[PDB]
């Protein structure tokens, strides 16, 4: 009784300043550097994420896997007014942590949390949420869903030329099938950003894959 995710949030509520997203991010990072490792994107990879976001200024972002709401907070705090983030989370407990994390950050009005698995929700985006195409996609869910969900996004017509895919953990725990596909495919221009597994000295990285169209 009493999960790590609940402890992380409790620490944020005690040490972070309400309505200040930088503060919420620093609290989580501190908690996870000092007390318990947890699978947030972390500040090192979060900084690359920030740079990618500022470059494209997406109006509509889709995130796969929210977890505690760390990357959701990172991204939604950089979004222009009227720009939105959709985040898919299959575990209702983590989704609740995320909602409260975003509420504390004062970012709740920029984000919609979708409850359910990506494979079930993605085919419903156009019909049930009036989504034309996506400006950007952050992949941070089950590693072996990266490729299937990409092909699924393409099938559902959610990708246009210019859609940026940003994938966490392509080295650790690794997504070798996703990497071979986007790199080998002329439908994706790919950039690797070398970095470190969150809160550790193990080499990890993000992959940016830009859809070129059919
Ligand atoms: N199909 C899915 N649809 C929606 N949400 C999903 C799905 N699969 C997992 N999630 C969510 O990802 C979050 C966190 N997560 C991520 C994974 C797969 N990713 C990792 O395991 C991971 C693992 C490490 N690691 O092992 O060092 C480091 C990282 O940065 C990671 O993202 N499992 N739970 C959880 O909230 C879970 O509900
Ligand atoms: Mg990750």
């Amino acid at each position: 009784g009493d999960t790590k995710e609940q402890r992380i949030l409790r620490y944020v509520q005690q040490n972070a300043k309400p309505g200040d997203p930088q503060s919420v991010l620093e609290a989580i990072d501190t908690y996870c550097t000092q007390k318990e490792w947890a699978m947030n994107v972390g500040d090192a990879k979060g900084q690359i994420m920030d740079a990618v976001i500022r470059e494209y200024s997406p109006s509509l972002v889709l995130e796969l896997g929210a977890y505690c709401g760390y990357s959701a907070v990172r991204m939604a705090r950089l979004l222009q007014p009227g720009a939105r983030l959709l985040t898919m989370e299959m575990n209702p407990d983590y989704a609740a942590i995320t909602q409260q994390m975003l509420n504390f950050a004062g970012l709740q009005d920029k984000v919609t949390i979708l409850n359910g698995a990506s494979q079930d929700l993605i085919p419903q985006l156009k019909k049930k949420y009036d989504v034309d195409t996506l400006d950007m996609v952050f992949l941070d869910h089950w590693k072996d869903r990266y490729l299937p969900d990409t092909l699924l996004l393409e099938k559902c017509g959610l990708l246009r030329k210019g859609t940026v895919l940003l994938a966490d953990n392509v080295i650790v725990p690794g997504t070798p099938d996703f990497l071979a596909y986007v790199r080998g495919s002329s439908s994706f221009e790919c950039t690797h950003y070398s970095s470190y597994l969150e809160y550790m000295k193990v080499v990890d990285g993000l992959e940016k894959a830009i859809y070129q169209g059919p």
